[PDB]
């Protein structure tokens, strides 16, 4: 099974659009970086209604994974930020397409002709993830796929089978390899006043991995 491998079959190109609506997300939100967590929690949450939504048709739609929460974790000694919801989750196709591509003149011409609240509207607050971070690593594990995961330092993307097998049970998790001058974002007490003001308003718990020394997650809203 090697042909994957020797053939790239796993790498992929943005559409010209994104490559478009990520400099134009990074270019107007540069005085205002702390909005990218209220956009991957804001996601979460939509994920978390859906897989809900689909939970009162289908009788076994939370069986991997029997909760519905948002929970975030900062890894100081690996630089990274995670936030993991157990929502609907994304199969590897959804995980190329929703991510990779894309009224998108109107907005590519609104955005140039505060955005932080078009963005939202628009549904593509994803992006401003990359206004802290190098890279973006979603894993995600939806009810009918394998979890996989998909990768990008903005230049391109990739997207593999997590060898790590179902970790997950159901949803996603958002890692952030945050940039050497975004190193105040894994800082506890930064993230928590963060996620307790964009957190206020989501439906599902949200919880923030924190230490009191002993570590324990902490209820936010
Ligand atoms: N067009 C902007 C980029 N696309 C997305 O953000 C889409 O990817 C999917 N998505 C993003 N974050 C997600 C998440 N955290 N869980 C499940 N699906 C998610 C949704 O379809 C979302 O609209």
């Amino acid at each position: 099974g090697s042909h994957m491998l020797r053939e790239k079959s796993e790498k992929f190109a943005f559409q010209a659009e994104v490559n478009r609506m990520m400099k134009l997300i990074i270019n107007s939100l540069y005085k205002n970086k702390e909005i990218f967590l209220r956009e991957l929690i804001s996601n979460a949450s939509d994920a978390l209604d859906k897989i809900r939504l689909i939970s009162l048709t289908d009788e076994n739609a939370l069986a991997g994974n029997e909760e519905l929460t948002v929970k975030i974790k900062c890894d100081k000694e690996k630089n990274l930020l995670h936030v993991t919801d157990t929502g609907v989750g994304m199969t590897r196709e959804e995980l190329v397409k929703n991510l990779g591509t894309i009224g998108t003149s109107e907005f590519l011409n609104k955005m140039t002709e505060s955005t932080s609240e078009l963005i939202g509207q628009f549904g593509v607050g994803f992006y401003s993830a990359f206004l802290v971070a190098d890279k973006v690593i979603v894993t995600s594990k939806h009810n009918n796929d394998t979890q996989h995961i998909w990768e990008s330092d903005s230049n391109e993307f990739s997207v593999i089978a997590d060898p790590r097998g179902n970790t997950l049970g159901r949803g996603t998790t958002i890692t952030l390899v945050l940039k050497e001058e975004a190193s105040d974002y894994l800082e506890l007490d930064t993230i928590k006043n963060l996620v307790k003001k964009y957190s206020q308003f989501i439906n599902f718990p949200i919880y923030v991995w924190s230490s009191k020394t002993v570590w324990d997650w902490e209820l936010m809203n």
